């Protein structure tokens, strides 16, 4: 359980995206965690579609509103399409998965990481990246332009991002937001503190399919 956890330079994530003046982050969070373990046995990186996920996930409220564990699931059950054949508009609309033809990436399986446990949450890192939550209703996580984020910030989870390494001190997260946020896209977080919760309720709840 190295000391250090990137799976970027581990070739797991592509560039980063925005999910613009869309209530989505959660479709975008999933397409990432999929993604990643697509990418750690196959070897095979791809970039999948969240539109599709937004389109098509009616159990989510799309542009405004989900559960980054119900497009998991929804991929498991059924797939999910390239990010070329099923592009990111930033509009829900009317499924396409079926119309689109045959799918490309589709899953075994989604579990969940036990709440409220740092080391839990590093492990799974550390064996594939993840869909985590927390609060950026955060007026200051709002304005992060590069640092560790330690506060201020609450216990109101919110908003969907994803986790793509850890340090000694620092969890690496990847934002939903245009790369004119935070380090790049990017946003380290402060662990070990003694926050259950964690910072910014990045602890609340946390997830992943399953692959073969």
């Amino acid at each position: 359980i190295p000391e250090y956890v990137d799976w970027r330079q581990k070739g797991a994530v592509t560039p980063v995206k925005n999910q613009g003046s869309c209530g989505s982050c959660w479709a975008f969070s999933a397409v990432v965690t999929i993604e990643g373990i697509i990418k750690i046995r196959t070897g095979n990186l791809n970039q999948y579609s969240e539109q599709e996920l937004l389109d098509c996930d009616r159990r989510s409220y799309g542009c405004n509103g989900g559960y980054p564990w119900s497009a998991l699931q929804l991929v498991a059950q059924y797939g999910i399409h390239y990010r070329n054949t099923y592009p990111y508009e930033g509009v829900q609309r009317y499924c396409r998965s079926r119309e689109k033809g045959p799918y490309a990436a589709k899953t075994d399986g989604v579990r969940q990481v036990q709440p409220y446990n740092q080391g839990a949450l590093l492990y799974s890192i550390a064996n594939q990246p993840v869909s985590v939550v927390l609060q950026a209703a955060g007026k200051d996580f709002q304005l992060y332009r590069g640092g560790i984020f330690v506060g201020p910030c609450g216990n109101k989870v919110d908003h969907a991002v994803a986790a793509v390494g850890y340090g000694p001190n620092y969890i690496l997260i990847k934002n939903s937001w245009g790369t004119g946020w935070g380090e790049n896209g990017y946003i380290r977080i402060k662990r070990g503190t003694g926050n259950s919760y964690g910072v910014c309720g990045l602890y609340t709840s946390s997830f992943y399919p399953v692959k073969n």
